[PDB]
C-alpha cells in the first residue's frame, strides 16, 4: 500500500491555493538562475559582454527567476494525490523500486 | 571605444578557447602517419637536424 515519489509530498491545509514560492522546484530554479549570474559576474567573463548587454542578461534571469509558475506547487502537493488515487484501479500495478 | 574594447576582449576569448582537433591531431597521429608513409616512397627522407 506504500507508493515512492521522486520528489517530497507535502499535502495542502487549504482547498483555495495561490502562488507562492517555498518548495524543492523553485529553490532549484532560483539557485540556477542565480549560478547563470554569478557567472556573468565572473571577473574573466563580464570585459567580454558589453555594457548594455549583461543588464539584458541580469533582467532575463531576473524575470525568469521571479515568474510565475503553479507547476512547482502543483507538483508538491496536488500531482501526488492523483497519482494514489489512479494507481489502483490500472491495468498493470506500479512495479517500483527505491 | 568601450564597446570596441569589450568586443575585441569577447573575441579573443572566444577564439583563444575554439575548439579544434588539429594541435592534438598534430601532436598524437601526424607523426604515426609519417613514419608510416616514409619506408617505402619513391624519394626517401634526407634530414638534418
Amino acid at each position: 500500500e506504500v507508493l515512492l515519489l521522486p520528489i517530497d509530498h507535502q499535502p495542502a491545509n487549504v482547498t483555495t491555493p495561490t502562488l507562492d514560492f517555498t518548495n524543492e522546484l523553485t529553490n532549484w530554479r532560483a539557485r540556477v538562475c542565480e549560478l547563470m549570474k554569478n557567472l556573468v559576474d565572473n571577473q574573466r567573463y563580464q570585459p567580454g559582454w558589453t555594457q548594455s548587454l549583461v543588464s539584458s542578461m541580469r533582467g532575463t534571469l531576473g524575470k525568469l527567476k521571479l515568474i510565475k509558475s503553479m507547476t512547482p506547487m502543483y507538483l508538491q502537493q496536488l500531482a501526488p494525490v492523483e497519482l494514489a488515487v489512479i494507481a489502483p484501479m490500472l491495468p498493470f500495478p506500479p512495479f517500483q523500486v527505491p
